């Protein structure tokens, strides 16, 4: 219930860097004149009459984090003077920061699930949880369902792929908005989070073969006069590479008959006659030749093997 | 050694948010009677005489960071005030909650190493590290060496799968308990991290077609009289789909015999009579004809391909 | 303008934990001689005289975080004491620590991405961001564009795979450098981050049966004279597996040839006369038998099929 017989004097004064210029700082009593000296007495502004002290120049914890002052006191006879520490504190003053705007990159569209596809870095120059760094992905277009399902970032501004990629069925290009804040902090003595200025990822997607050849028809037939000679021109039949990324050439084989050797097809598709053709030996078959055509990529796909297709195709003799 | 000519007032006064309603907060001393007025008086309780200032309401820096108070001296003729600002400081005082303790979801067994299996996410009112959350996963349920590599939980609060899942080889199901806690701060003057109330998410495994059918016996045979009619059932075999959660239809053929034509078999696994039988051909080969089943699902398997499995079976004949 | 008529005497005094033994932790001031007593008297020496308190023991905010002490002021007369709370504020002053400097693991070559290698675990006793953990790799060796995109940690310590293995085409081993940082604080009234020592983690990749064999020369040809008995060597051909850290055994076949039945192969790889040879059913062929030879490991590949290669072969017959 009584009082304390003592106060206690610190030999420091601590500030929040966020102290606005001619905001009073604080008081200087006694325990006559008052007054700040030394190689920072730029920092205050003192009335030496009432101990008021004014911040006089900004604080910055990034560049000053304390600094020394020298106080005088005068009673018209003899000057005292201490010094005394100024321990400027830390506030959520600034944004984090990309050193670009945009990026890009390429990927594979087989690059497996939990590969990082692109990374990015952003510093806040504060300290403490104001100076730590978490992203976001803020928007993907195309926006689908599945769009927003296929990237992900993590903590360390890493972007790592989530579902698979297809050139082809998904999209060939992707461009990411990310953003960057800290994790929170203190600025004019309140809860304060920063964040940085949008930046951009434009992802393409390189088209890998993985899509085997398809027929650009369901159906094919054609007529032949049974005395057409070696190498007429029966028909054209075409399949394409679904790998539109890639379009590799396609050649074409007779896979398989009914009359093997009647017909041969060469490497653009064209449909030739290869023997003696006989209408009368076809009276029981509708007078009709069927044919199987097998489609081959001229490269192999990315497990080594043959890109094919096949189909049938009917051709009447007469 | 001499001590400082002057002390310092600073325009504020800084108290965590734990002070106990009814600790002394300070005391007032001049440089007579005190009070506090205005409209936060009710935050203290001041003895006039002795200038002993008590918390009369608790603080709490979530909803009031700071406020002014107008402290009061009198002598009896005048009365002088001055404005007092009062910082409240942040402590670990709040706990990480989610909005639902249970969750479920369902995913393929096919789902990629390094997919986001599911996102929960705690916030934690707290700012600092005291906000900070930090995911973990508790248990999982079934318990095997191979369930808790299964899930992995990220700082953001995703379980990204870390192993390859089976519906009918490990599990059709898991129930995960997590929790979130903060990244530490303090209260009552010492460190302090708060944790969640558990938090449960059931995954379904939903099976998939990747594994081949399966005949229900090592071995079948049978005995058929020579003189059988066309279409005598001999026996049934039976295979199965070994994805129990599909049960895929199986239908059957035979691939392969000695004396091909002489049996043949039904969709639904029973063997018959198609040919002539003849004993006496046989009598080299032990009375006997081996034949070839190939059982094959209905639907193709999930790389588009057919799930299918084959066996051998032997024939007496009379 | 006007001085405020009253100064505030808080009931505690807050010191850093990095305040050295000997610095003047404070003044007290009345409001005769000063004295601290209790039974943490020890950690300040007092002048009893002048009021200065030097802190006389070291501060250390992990083991006592905040305690009491006990002034006394003495009139010589009467002695009048007050507790006041020292709080001790904690300062980045622990470093990250690790249990052991070196681990080992080995991991399958088909370990797939997304998948987590290895988990290392470092503890730093500050609170706060000084206390906070972070992971970083050094160092991959061999350094290699490849190795380096490799593997990445993540902020909860795990190495997760980031691109695919390859016993015999990249690596049987790697060994990784790291550490850990603490996510900063103040040490000294200035930012301040530690760091752990280096950390080393050594990885062995197992071989996995994923890789066909090879034959030995790109070219066979040998000669056996047309009268040559049943069983004679030929010439001896030789396949190897391609995955050395496994080097299986390997089988050969006879696949395919013009004279079928003339030759055969047994598992070491010698080719024999398998039947009556005649020069002059060659006279047309160029006096030359061509032979098919597959190759065939013992084993079957991680997907549950054949590892084969194939080639041709030339004989001369006489
Ligand atoms: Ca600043
Ligand atoms: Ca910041
Ligand atoms: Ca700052
Ligand atoms: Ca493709
Ligand atoms: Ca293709
Ligand atoms: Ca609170
Ligand atoms: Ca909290
Ligand atoms: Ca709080
Ligand atoms: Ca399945
Ligand atoms: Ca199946
Ligand atoms: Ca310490
Ligand atoms: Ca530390
Ligand atoms: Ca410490
Ligand atoms: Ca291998
Ligand atoms: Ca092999
Ligand atoms: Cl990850």
């Amino acid at each position: 219930n009584s009082p304390p017989s003592f106060g206690v004097n610190m030999t420091l004064v601590t500030l929040p860097e966020d102290l606005p210029v001619g905001a009073v700082a604080f008081w200087l009593v006694a325990t006559l004149t008052y007054g700040i000296s030394g190689p920072n007495a730029s920092y205050f502004s003192v009335n030496a009459n009432t101990g008021e002290v004014k911040l006089a120049s900004p604080l910055d914890f990034e560049t000053v984090p304390f600094f020394k002052i020298t106080i005088s006191t005068s009673d018209g006879l003899n000057i005292r003077t201490a010094e005394m520490q100024v321990i400027v504190e830390d506030r959520n003053d600034n944004i984090p920061v990309f050193l670009n705007t945009e990026f890009s990159t390429s990927i594979n569209e087989t690059l497996p699930v939990g590969s990082v596809v692109f990374s990015v870095l952003a510093e806040d120059k504060d300290t403490g949880t104001a100076g730590l760094v978490q992203y976001f992905i803020e928007k993907v277009i195309p926006s689908t369902a599945n769009s927003n399902n296929l990237f992900r970032i993590l903590e360390n501004g890493s972007i790592v792929l989530n579902d698979t990629l297809s050139y082809n069925n998904k999209s060939a290009f992707y461009q990411l908005e990310l953003k960057a804040c800290d994790s929170g902090g203190i600025l004019d003595n309140k809860p304060k989070t920063q964040c940085s200025q949008p930046v951009f990822v434009s992802i393409s997607v390189i088209d890998e073969p993985d899509l085997d050849p398809r027929f650009i028809r369901e159906f094919y037939s054609a007529s032949v006069a049974e005395d057409a000679t070696l190498g007429t021109s029966v028909l054209t039949v075409e399949a394409v590479d679904s790998d539109k990324g890639i379009n590799d050439i396609v050649t074409y084989s007779v896979s398989n008959s009914t009359r093997p050797g009647w017909f041969d097809i060469r490497e653009d598709g064209v449909i030739f006659v290869n023997g003696s053709l006989d209408r009368e030996q076809l009276l029981l078959e509708n007078e009709e030749v069927q044919i199987q055509v097998t489609a081959t990529e001229k490269n192999l796909n990315i497990y080594g093997q043959e890109a094919k297709a096949s189909m049938w195709v009917t051709i009447r003799v007469t």
